[PDB]
């Protein structure tokens, strides 16, 4: 039986359907493996099934000589070698876009229990305190704000789809125009960056991390913004300038800061910070989740029977579906 | 000679100059709730009253107010408020029919997508410092594919159809009266049964007054038909559900979440009313609550506040409010 490598924890569904055909070596815990272990187990591997926080270079790849299939839960190019995968004949696989949505969703709730305060207010109930309405607690909705989005593809859209009958007035700067029709379907207005940073009170991030967009969130475009203007970062930590944003907090003039993703995890960066800065992770104007913008149990264990069914294929003999080489 | 206005919480300053040129005004602008006792003593001599969530009128309050020719309420839910009594006393009722909607449904739909996403939990993780990179975990319940079933269909339960519109859901729903067939078509709502909306839904959002037909509806024997995981969303009142069975079915492991703005504890006109909310209830990992701030945003309570100021004018003034609940005899 080939010798499958599994990096992370998967549904045991995939267990099941993976066990007849290849001979399993499981990492059915919360943790992500050392690089030296991942090599360890892989030495002699046919097959790989490669998550998030899996790097695979042209040395991890010499490394593994009897690879013949790399199956990703994921897909986004910036961690895998593509080019070395196939000149060392290695099928390397990804998944349709299932991120997409969910991210959007959470983003959503990302920007209303920003606004409304809902780690203080659901600490306060938690608490014992609430003895029945009070006339403070104030936040701030959607309802005749001021949605920008920087950027404007796949999560820019799937954000402002699910804004519509908000009552909203949305505008968004992007590298590349939306089609007329698009923007009057939706009601998205084209606007300059420092304009949407000067003009927005929800500011929803929806551009991904290039040399270019590399700390575009930046202390001078933070300087912009009205006092109290939320910012809302789905996309990758390292767009944003995080010192930037805590002191934007601290002055009071930024209002609030949302993210899911941060500069800490954006390993090809010589210089980024080893941790989320304490005092940002303890600042009450925030709302933080741990990478989870596709955390959907339906759609992790439909990226897992992808990933799965291209190994599958692999180790046929054929080209896989979600071959990207 | 001025009518005496009582107000019971504090209100802008923008809304004092507005009643000041026709009222004596006696305010409470502190941030604090006034016991019953206190409140009482203030309107024994009052023309008008400008009421908010915490306050309770029952024919008790009005046979001792007996000047009384208006009672403003800044809310919508007036369950604490004795109509009939007030129109026995010819004491006019007035309420906010539309102005608490579009908060309180915004809230409602943030709370779906927190509690199914396990953001109380994840956001404490990453504050813990422990945050390395992606994991496994907080794996959770979002709104595309799933089944989403309203109780009740009114100005709240459109509101939240509305938001939903674009966020692949299914939505159904159960109310006293169908919609009519063609805003069934244009938000993508079903009809069904009630306990066909408990049976099938993957998330249940409430959106239904508290009365005495609804009185603990969400009940053990509703509760027992949900699919194991379902979520439940309360921004309406507590008292439509009822909290032991919701922990109950929580601790077995059945519903799989409950969120909610209010309590039972809030729900005055009940005489058996909880005092508190179970320190079980908000121990349980399963939930994600907020203090009724359902329409907490600055510029809406103003408008809230502005709508009861005019009520209680045009009542004072001798004509019938324009949200008045109950109807007085009038020359014709
Ligand atoms: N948190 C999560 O779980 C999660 C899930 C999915 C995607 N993402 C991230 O979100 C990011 C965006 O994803 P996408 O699929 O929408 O990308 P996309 O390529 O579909 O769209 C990117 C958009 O950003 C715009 N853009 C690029 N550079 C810009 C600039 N300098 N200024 C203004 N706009 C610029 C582009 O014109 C385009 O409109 C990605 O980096 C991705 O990694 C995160
Ligand atoms: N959290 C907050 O701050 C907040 C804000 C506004 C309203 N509320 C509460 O939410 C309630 C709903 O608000 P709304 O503006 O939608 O009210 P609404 O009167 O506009 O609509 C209520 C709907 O519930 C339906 N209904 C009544 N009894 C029913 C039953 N037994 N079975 C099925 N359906 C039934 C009615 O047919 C009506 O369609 C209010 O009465 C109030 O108690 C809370």
């Amino acid at each position: 039986l080939p010798k499958l490598v599994i990096t992370h924890r998967v549904h045991e569904e995939i267990l099941q359907l993976l066990a007849p055909h290849c001979e399993l070596i499981t990492n059915q815990t919360d943790s992500t493996l050392t690089r030296e272990e991942i090599l360890r187990r892989c030495r002699d591997a046919q097959a790989m099934m490669a998550f998030m926080p899996d790097r695979v270079d042209a040395d991890f790849l010499q490394a593994c000589p009897e690879l013949r299939v790399i199956g990703c839960a994921l897909k986004g190019f910036d961690n895998f070698d593509v080019d070395a995968c196939t000149a060392r004949g290695v099928w390397l696989t990804f998944v349709p876009d299932l991120l997409t949505v969910p991210t959007a969703e959470l983003a959503i709730g990302l920007a209303v229990g920003l606004g409304r305060h809902l780690r203080a207010a659901d600490a306060f109930v938690r608490s014992g305190q609430f003895r029945g309405w009070q006339p403070r607690f104030y936040g701030t909705g959607l309802d005749n704000a001021t949605v920008g989005f920087l950027g404007m593809g796949a999560i820019g859209l799937a954000m402002a789809d699910r804004l519509q009958g908000w009552g909203a007035t949305l505008q968004y700067h992007a590298r590349k125009a939306l089609d007329t029709q698009t923007e009057q379907r939706l009601g998205l207005r084209q606007v300059a960056c420092s304009e949407l940073f000067a003009s927005s009170d929800f500011i929803l991030l929806a551009l991904p991390l290039n040399a270019d967009t590399l700390h575009l969130v930046n202390a001078e475009l933070l300087a912009l913004v009205r006092p109290g203007a939320l910012l809302v970062n789905p996309c990758r930590g390292s767009v944003v300038d995080e010192a930037a944003v805590l002191a934007a907090l601290e002055r009071g003039q930024l209002g609030g800061y949302a993210a899911d993703v941060f500069e800490m995890e954006d390993w090809a960066r010589a210089d980024r910070p080893q941790q989320i800065d304490p005092a940002l992770l303890a600042h009450p104007n925030t709302l933080f989740t741990p990478h989870i913008g596709s955390a959907v149990r339906a759609v992790r264990l439909e990226i897992e029977r992808c990933a799965a069914q291209n190994i599958l294929q692999a180790l046929a003999g054929e080209r896989p579906i979600n071959a990207v080489n």
